């Protein structure tokens, strides 16, 4: 206590800062050539213990020269073309002709953001308050969770969803969840092991829109809510309780409640636990996750399911089922969580705009609870797998050492990594080049299934992000689908490849390698070399041309989605959503 | 980036740690200026100084100094003797200011001023001695960066050459002011070798002490006597002392008149040891110790006539005690000093005669490596020192010998064996015989068998004193009063030196070195000291009230090196570890 409060705070500040640094380095410093691995000519202001341990340098100096004559100095464990490194010192800043200084968290955040706002020519004070608000939540999170082993999040599936203490490791405000403050934060936060009874409404069956593959409409309904309380001619639907509050602000909803067309049944649904995506709920031993709309910003978008996404979910689920059934030999060993049921409600007499609004508000998706198959103690969300614990150390190190009974030598780490990366790259690249199916295989859409620590599967999830290429993938959907649903699913071959590149190498594998190679940066080139060899090998298996894979293998730059830059640039500035980072090889 | 900058930074950290040791032991602890507490206000202290990402980097230590000056540093342990590992840079704050981390020279200046204020006294040369000491350490680290950091522990002479940082609680451990002669040619830390300087002198001016050796054999131990003409002998000297010697008008006269002959650097090629003016020759029966008119740590390292005489008497006493009373000596291992030589003109007046004798003074020390083995014998100061990477060298030394990382019990058992072999002989000699050794780190040599402590050899008869109530009775009534005076300590003076040397200078450093990364082992080690003291007391043949009081947990005398140098040897008291 008290000492625990300062400590939790300092831990949250270091973690939040490291995420902000990640963004600065990946999105600005590297692509625009502001970064040098050099010592400042003058060090005044920087204390000897920042960079010298008594025998040797604490890693490699990193200097970033920014506008307004601002320079940043920090010590790092490695040079890395993707901006993946461990920071071995406090951040020092020097302004024009002043000395090096070490600012407190808020002033440091302010100055770094101001620098990026200068490069952008645009300020975003909302983002600034979100960075601070995210850090404050993380402080409460660390303070709440200082009880267990630092690697406890890796021991059970739900604990792995709950134990992403720090969130997206390269986002400026990973924990900012933008719903009315009076609704509270901790009540909804997997990081506080949140549980709640889902909110329920009773609605007339004539406004239901049910999508179902290998289930009856009634089984889809049952998957969300027990239908017993429903009167004849009605069904029960469920909703995030925050969403239900948002939903009921609307005049159209107020009118239906007043006219007794729908009934508000309160928080009377299944008691369930939010996962890391906040609006998807886990129930131990239920056949399904419940994914609902939440019309709120979390990281870089509003977490609502648009009507055409509710429609597209059904088609994509149907597609994956046919691919796994008839085309297993061109899917690279794909393991994916199905999304067999979708529900939404709108009043039957509603015009199109109101119908669409109602369907987005009430939209729900059933995802196969894979833990029934894979086992709760064998399944770990990959973001948490490659994350830092409450002690700010990669949790994977002790997880593996426990499972392997001993300290893993270089070979054991390389071998583990090889098993991990093949299971990720093969299904994704096979889907993309053979069938034009664009997954979004970032860390949160990926779940490691393991056997005594050893990788068996990388299960992939989230159909709502899945796209189909103009040249290959889009052929797989009917001619008679709504034009808007088609538009929703359609990506160019190039759009698809940019997303796959970022998700696979920068978001996912780069974090994999950084976590595994902590204390041993020399392993990173070797791991990336194994990736390059794996790509060459997958290319051999492919049934369709893969010129994109040629260029990547040949060392051409890799697309990197921005998380900070997008929030500074105009919404109309499409270019700011990506940058290019040098290849790990060449 | 450079090894030059790294070396400077290593030397500055070493030098500063040594200075903190003095501040904490000599001032902060006995005067109650020390608190293990966090400052209410941390502004200026960066997070990384005290916080590693998960926890605090040890324990905060605060010291309140004069004129509203405060010092902050993180340490690995609370320690009543002031023995801790420093885990952060030092931060200073004065008056209405923020915490600040000054460069080395500004830091030394501010800390020295504070100590000048607490002490009242000022030594104008000290500041420059501190800096010159740090600069030499920088050159030393720079030169010695190719070896395994624990190389100094592999061979006796390497242990003597490998005390890179010197006395660990001294403001200027490596301060040496040579008359245009260079540091490196005389520096053990640069593996220096030189032929000794030699003079042919007439035998009528010789003063030779000899025990178990003839006067001629003593002569032979210093120098091959073949080149000497009839009625003459060859003596040797430090080459630097030889140059200083010959700058004297009295000496130039004798040379001009051909009474003595300068034979140049024609003597034995030898290697200076850690003490600078004692030379080692592998394969020779003797070290050669000579006078040198240069200050090294606290003393100008020259030996006066009565000190030359007392060496002979002490050597004779140790032979008497071993011949007749070995069973009350506690397993004593000591390097004999069987020969002493000096020369002065036969005609000379007392004043001149004394000057010449001190100038030409020479002592033979038994080369114990002949019986203990060069690869088995390690000077204790180096054994418990930090290597060029500032890691305690004993950790890797022990690991290699035990074939594995030593667990807690292994360290504890090694320590127990070590401390018993130190404490027994020293306390037996003091209590049974009134003989006061000076068993500090440089006067002790571990003899080990595959790393297991066998004996702690003690040396340096010049340091040996005899108590007024017991030891001095071994001195015959026909001894010159000045020689008896040089030997005499009060029983209380004797005990304070023994206390300081055994527990604070020596075993505190032993424990600190062995227990890096494991501060919890310290009190356990200190508890074994206390148990061993009880055991030893039971063996004693004479009253030991002083030992009762020590076992009982009463304060321990600590010699003040910084104050000594500020003064240009008083004792403070430090709380018992038990
Ligand atoms: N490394 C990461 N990369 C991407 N998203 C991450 C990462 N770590 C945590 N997240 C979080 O996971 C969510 C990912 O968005 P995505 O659209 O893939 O999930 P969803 O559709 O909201 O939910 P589900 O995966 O349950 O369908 C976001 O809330 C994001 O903040
Ligand atoms: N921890 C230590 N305690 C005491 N002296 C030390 C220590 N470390 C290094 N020394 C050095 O060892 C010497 C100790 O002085 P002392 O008077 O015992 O030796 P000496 O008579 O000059 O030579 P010798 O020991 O060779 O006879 C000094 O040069 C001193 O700087
Ligand atoms: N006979 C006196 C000679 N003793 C020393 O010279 C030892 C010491 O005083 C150091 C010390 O005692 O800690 C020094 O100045 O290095
Ligand atoms: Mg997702
Ligand atoms: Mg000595």
């Amino acid at each position: 206590n008290r000492n625990h409060d300062v400590l939790s705070r300092m831990i949250s500040e270091k973690a939040a800062l490291h995420g902000l640094l990640n963004c600065l380095i990946k999105e600005f410093a590297i692509p625009e050539g502001y970064l040098r691995y050099e010592w400042p000519d003058e060090m005044k202001g920087i204390p000897p213990g920042a960079y010298f341990d008594g025998a040797d340098w604490k890693g490699i100096p990193m200097m970033i020269g920014l506008p307004d004559q601002l320079q940043l100095f920090v010590m790092v464990d490695r040079r890395d073309t993707f901006g993946s490194q461990h920071y071995l010192s406090d951040v020092y800043l020097r302004q024009a002709q002043g000395d090096w200084q070490c600012p407190d968290f808020e002033p440091l955040v302010a100055r770094l953001l101001a620098a990026c706002e200068h490069i952008a020519g645009r300020k975003n004070p909302e983002l600034y308050e979100q960075i601070l608000q995210s850090q404050r939540l993380v402080s409460a999170i660390v303070s709440h969770n200082g009880r267990q082993r630092a690697d406890a999040p890796l021991q059970h599936y739900l604990q792995s969803e709950q134990g992403l203490w720090f969130g997206h490791p390269s986002h400026p405000a990973p924990k900012a969840r933008l719903w009315p403050a009076h609704l509270g934060q901790e009540q909804w936060a997997p990081e506080f092991q949140a549980r709640a009874a889902l909110h329920q409404f009773e609605v007339p069956v004539d406004g239901l829109h049910i999508g179902a593959n290998g289930l009856t409409p009634q089984q889809v309904l049952d998957g969300f809510a027990d239908q017993q309380p429903a009167s004849p001619g009605h069904a029960i639907i469920c909703m995030h309780p925050v969403q239900a509050q948002l939903f009921m602000q609307d005049a159209r909803v107020q009118q239906l409640l007043r006219d007794n067309v729908i009934r508000d049944l309160g928080q009377s649904g299944r008691v369930a636990s939010p996962t890391a995506s906040i609006r998807t709920w886990f129930i131990d031993d239920h056949d399904y996750f419940i994914k609902g709309s939440l019309n709120v910003r979390i990281t870089n978008c509003v977490r609502k399911n648009a009507w055409y996404e509710l429609e597209s979910t059904v088609l994509i689920d149907r597609l994956f089922r046919q691919l796994l059934d008839q085309h297993a030999d061109t899917l690279g060993g794909l393991v994916a969580a199905a999304e067999p049921g979708v529900v939404s409600w709108s009043p039957a007499a509603a015009g199109e705009l109101d119908s669409h609004w109602f369907r987005e508000q009430t939209g729900g998706i059933l995802r196969e609870n894979f833990c029934r198959r894979t086992g709760a103690e064998r399944s770990i969300m990959a973001g948490t797998l490659f994350a830092r614990g409450v002690d700010l150390q990669p949790m994977i190190q002790t997880f593996l050492r426990t499972h392997y009974g001993e300290a893993l030598d270089d070979n054991a780490l390389l071998y583990w990594f090889d098993d991990y990366q093949t299971r990720l790259l093969r299904p994704v690249l096979s889907l993309f080049f053979n069938h034009g199916v664009v997954m979004e295989p970032h860390l949160q859409n990926s779940v490691l299934v393991h056997q005594q620590g050893r990788p068996q599967q990388v299960l992939l999830r989230d159909f709502e992000g899945v796209k189909l290429t103009d040249d290959l993938g889009i052929r797989y959907i009917d001619d008679d689908i709504h034009p808007r649903v088609r538009q929703s699913l359609l990506y160019s071959r190039e759009q698809g490849w940019n997303r796959i590149m970022y998700c696979l190498f920068i978001n996912h594998l780069s974090e994999t390698i950084l976590a595994l190679s902590q204390g041993r940066p020399q392993l990173a080139p070797l791991m990336w070399r194994r990736v390059q060899q794996q790509l060459r090998a997958i290319q051999g298996e492919l049934k369709q041309p893969s010129p994109e894979l040629d260029a990547l293998i040949a060392g051409h730059p890799v697309a990197c989605k921005t998380n900070l830059k997008v929030r500074l640039a105009a919404e109309a500035d499409r270019q700011a959503s990506y940058v290019r980072l040098p290849s790990p090889w060449g």
